[PDB]
């Protein structure tokens, strides 16, 4: 019989929205457990573009995420993020807010042969898994390891769970799981709120030549042709990641083969000025875990549902991480949960914090 636990409020999933939940409801006095059955950041997050996206009714609460996300890496913001990486101070728009010009344009953009034009955002770029880092330290000791988990009912109410055999209590339950909600609801007995899967592809190249870019490409169209991000690795080498419509549903389709080499294509005609000539080129499958659309949805919100002490959801996008701790925060003051008096935790195995792809997938 492992030591059996108490504590006010049960997160299981230690991705960015878990962890961001986590270290909100610590602030605000709470006692948490946080469970993950692999490695923080290891599912969605750490293999996000890190973007911070700010772009009203529904649209109102992606609108205010940069100032939001900002506040935090000062002295002023919802949570202590000071001394986090951020991989750059601004997002761009490339097309064919601020006009960039001369040396305010990025790096990648500098040469004579860029023509066109690109725009400065209020967006922001964070180094995602220093940010998990700094998470897990706010975490504190409610963080666990834990691989196997079933209800602990009281009747019919959920009153926690059994986590590798070890009974923990608590007010509320949490599952902020990403892709791993839909069979945790299955092991309660529900299968509502219904989850989907979007695919995409995302393409990585990794090379010595490769100058700082951070940018959403437009051609005609909404939608980013591509959006790149740039990533340093620890031989001092950096990596662009591609994301936008080359990694949707035709670049799900091809092959990595094929889509690495409508990857070069593409990035010969964007920025020829740099040489990929000895780059190293891979692609990266990954599932994007949100809200079916037979649920009652905001589309730029956070998710959250429940039944009975069961709280459940998807931020939908990193940036959306604080808004979804909002929404958990009103229930708990709506339904009136305050923190309760519980015994210390004990030592509990840790979770491991998870690589980002270009550091496992070149190295
Ligand atoms: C390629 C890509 C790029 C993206 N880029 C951006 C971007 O630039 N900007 C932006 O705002 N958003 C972006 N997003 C969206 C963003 O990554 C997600 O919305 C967000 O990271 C999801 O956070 P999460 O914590 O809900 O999910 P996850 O990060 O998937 O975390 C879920 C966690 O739960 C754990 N878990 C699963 N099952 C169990 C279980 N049974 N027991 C215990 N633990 C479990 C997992 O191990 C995982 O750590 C991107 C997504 C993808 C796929
Ligand atoms: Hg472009």
């Amino acid at each position: 019989m492992p030591q059996a636990l108490s504590t006010d409020i049960l997160i299981v999933g230690g991705g960015i929205a878990g962890l961001w939940l986590n270290a909100r409801l610590r602030r605000a006095g709470y006692a948490t457990v946080l469970v993950e059955s692999a490695s923080l950041g290891g599912g969605q997050s750490v293999k996000s573009q890190g973007i911070i996206h700010g772009g009203t009714g529904a649209s109102e609460a992606i609108a205010d995420m940069p100032r939001r996300w900002r506040a935090c890496l000062g002295s002023d913001g919802e949570l202590d993020l000071r001394g986090v990486r951020l991989l750059s101070e601004a997002h761009y728009l490339w097309s064919p807010v601020e006009q960039a010009k001369g040396e305010d344009l990025p790096p990648a953009l500098r040469d004579k042969g860029f023509k066109g034009k690109a725009y400065r955002l209020t967006e922001i770029v964070f180094d995602v898994p220093d940010l998990i880092r700094r998470l897990a330290e706010l975490a504190g000791d409610s963080l666990l390891a834990g691989e196997r988990i079933e209800p602990l009912r009281e009747g019919r109410e959920l009153a926690g769970l059994c986590v590798d055999g070890r009974e923990i209590r608590a007010q509320r339950v949490v599952l902020s799981a990403g892709a791993g909600n839909e069979a945790l609801l299955r092991e309660l007995g529900l299968e509502q709120p219904a989850m989907q899967r979007r695919p995409l592809h995302m393409v990585m190249v990794k090379a010595a030549t490769l100058k700082p870019l951070y940018a959403h490409c437009l051609g005609a169209g909404p939608k980013p042709r591509i959006t790149v991000t740039t990533h340093p690795t620890r031989d001092g080498q950096s990596v662009w990641y591609l994301g936008g419509d080359i990694a949707e549903t035709d670049g799900v389709a091809r092959d990595e083969a094929a889509q690495i080499a409508e990857a070069r294509r593409e990035l010969a005609k964007l920025l020829p000025w740099i040489d990929l000539g000895q780059a190293q080129w891979a692609t990266l499958r990954v599932d994007r875990a949100e809200p079916a659309q037979s649920n009652l949805l905001r589309p730029d919100n956070a998710f959250l549902a429940e039944q009975g002490r069961l709280l459940v959801g998807w931020p939908t996008k990193l940036a959306l991480a604080p808004d979804f701790a909002d929404r958990v925060c009103a229930r708990l003051e709506e339904d009136g949960i305050r923190p309760s008096e519980h015994a210390a935790l004990p030592q509990l195995p840790r979770p491991p914090l998870a690589e980002p792809a270009w550091e496992v997938a070149f190295a």
